[PDB]
């Protein structure tokens, strides 16, 4: 099977066993509100701004260049909305990481300064396919339930992407076409079922209001 069809085979299988949450469910059908909302984006930055350095590292090494498309890079996005969402940059110095956070990020870090490309991709996949998928949608939500002002749902907004659906397909041929070792695949696929037990559990702490 071609990379891209065994990833999406590692998320479904991960998906059963995960610590079962409500608080994505709540956030999207309205229940909850604009400081959940901003709790969720001020972890993402913390993991996003993680991520985004380890894809620097491994993008910098040579290693899957055309996947790791810097177009794709949402920190800096999310410090923008977060400075509208708090009203001023003071947030940077007071967000603390919940303890699924600070695991994640360690793990970040850990590929980062290891230049894993393997483990990167798997990351890569995890997060940025899910957010090419959900945008303009969980942003609708976010101003229809709660008043969200445009201006801080910036993260859900590609500006360098014209077309999703042929990215989304161009995507999953890169992946289909990376070159790896038997080893580095199986070492990539592992990750990604690691990297979705590690989303979910960010969103099972956020639903516990760590
Ligand atoms: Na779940
Ligand atoms: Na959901």
């Amino acid at each position: 099977a071609g990379l891209a069809v065994e990833l999406k085979q590692s998320t479904a299988q991960a998906h059963e066993k995960a610590e079962h949450s409500t608080f994505m469910s709540d956030l999207l059908k309205g229940r909850l509100g604009v400081a959940e909302f901003t709790r969720l984006q001020e972890q993402a930055w913390l993991f996003y701004t993680a991520l985004e350095q380890a894809v620097d590292a491994v993008r910098a090494s040579g290693f899957a260049e055309s996947l790791l498309d810097p177009a794709l890079n949402r920190a800096e996005v999310l410090a923008r909305d977060l400075d509208k969402l708090n009203g001023s940059s003071e947030w940077r110095s007071r967000i603390t990481a919940s303890p699924a956070v600070i695991d994640y990020v360690n793990r970040l870090e850990e590929i980062r300064d290891n230049v894993d490309g393997p483990a990167l991709v798997a990351h890569h996949y995890v997060r940025y396919l899910g957010d090419l998928s959900g945008g303009q949608v969980i942003a609708r939500m976010m101003q229809r339930h709660y008043g969200v002002d445009p201006e801080a749902l910036g993260f859900y907004h590609f500006e360098g992407i014209a077309k999703l659906k042929v990215y989304k397909d161009e995507y999953r041929e890169k992946l289909n076409n990376l070159e790896l070792s038997d080893e580095q695949r199986e070492h990539l696929l592992k990750e990604a079922t690691d990297a979705f037990v590690f989303n979910h559990q960010v969103f099972a702490d956020l639903g516990k209001g760590l």
